[PDB]
């Protein structure tokens, strides 16, 4: 790599280590701010649209309900999402603005992206051209390059968490499997359709994982559906661990050369964890017409801006019965979550 990338990398985890060795704690209040919409809603959590009463912002509000979190066995996960959040930077990940805690819950208040999840604007058109895929491809090779890095495993790349922002280009959010790790690591966590291998298989698994999802949503981009489909969990796992894939004709040879080496089963044998890591993707002919820094200086026109009247327009997420942000008299999970 270029002694360009080399210093950029190195500047990058120094900055990261520092918020990572002293994480911000306590930054604002849930009474700063007005509830507006709830935008998604989960066994746990939800996120939820809210406007800071005083400066007029609006912000995705993600409450975590301390006690759901426990039974659900995801106490260390939520540790982990908040501790990275807290300490990355990169032009494609969401930020996170402040977080707080209270009797009953945990909140990540993180900027408000209005433009919805990949996965409507996909399921809407139906598929990505090509040259569509590639340049949300290219900005998830930049960001996966970026936290690896800094020996992080992100481990829920989906279209769902990918969100289109006002300029086009995507922003990750949904860092709750999100993990730092020097080496390998056990957990079974993400979505069936996007699982690698190794983690259907209960091995010890690094970051190559990230780079097989990769494969996994470039095909389900340029195709309109993902590589594995089934109706039970358990024949999905089947197709996965085969060593078999099909690709549609209309795809293209590159595309399909690329995908074979993401898709890769023996994970030893896999673009993104060979010797020459990132570049052995980077450097493929399917990206013969990236321009990786203009992606990364956001110089390049995106294939389309989603439609949104404005920074406070939910009309790209979808309707949820509308529940109580209760918080307890008492203190709830006290201990469990004392770094939060
Ligand atoms: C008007 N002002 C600057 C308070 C807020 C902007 O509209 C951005 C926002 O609503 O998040």
């Amino acid at each position: 790599e270029q002694e360009s990338v080399k210093e950029f990398l190195a500047k990058a985890k120094e900055e990261f280590l520092k918020k990572w060795e002293s994480p911000s704690q306590n930054t604002a209040q849930l009474d700063h701010f007005d509830r507006i919409k709830t935008l998604g809603t989960g066994s746990f959590g939800r996120v939820m649209l809210v406007k800071h009463k005083e400066t007029g912002n609006h912000y995705a509000m993600k409450i975590l309900d301390k006690q759901k979190v426990v039974k659900l066995k995801q106490i260390e996960h939520t540790l982990n999402e908040k501790r990275i959040l807290q300490a990355v930077n990169f032009p494609f990940l969401v930020k996170l603005e402040f977080s707080f805690k209270d009797n009953s819950n945990l909140y990540m208040v993180m900027e408000y992206v209005p433009g919805g999840e990949m996965f409507s604007h996909l399921r809407r058109i139906g598929r990505f051209s090509e040259p569509h895929a590639r340049f949300y491809a290219a900005q998830i090779v930049l960001t996966f390059e970026y936290l690896h890095s800094l020996d992080l495993i992100y481990r829920d790349l989906k279209p769902e968490n990918l969100l289109i922002d006002q300029q086009g280009y995507i922003q990750v959010t949904d860092f709750g499997f999100a993990k730092r790790v020097k080496g390998r690591t056990w957990t079974l966590c993400g979505t069936p359709e996007y699982l690698a291998p190794e983690i259907i298989l209960s091995k010890g698994y690094n970051k190559a994982v990230d780079w097989w999802a990769l494969g996994v949503l470039i095909y389900e981009m340029a195709a309109g559906y993902p590589p594995f489909f089934a109706d039970q969990p358990i024949q999905i796992y089947e197709k996965i661990v085969s060593g078999k894939v099909r690709f549609p004709s209309h795809f293209s040879s590159d595309l399909k050369d690329l995908l074979r080496n993401l898709l890769q089963v023996d994970l030893t044998k896999r673009f993104g964890n060979l010797k020459n890591g990132v570049n052995d993707i980077k450097n493929h002919k399917w990206f013969a017409t990236t321009d990786w820094i203009a992606i990364y200086q956001r110089k390049v026109e995106a294939p389309f801006i989603p439609k949104f009247k404005g920074p406070g327009d939910t009309s790209n997420f979808d309707d949820y019965e509308e529940e109580e942000i209760r918080v307890s008299i008492n203190e709830k999970c006290g201990k469990e979550f004392t770094e939060f």
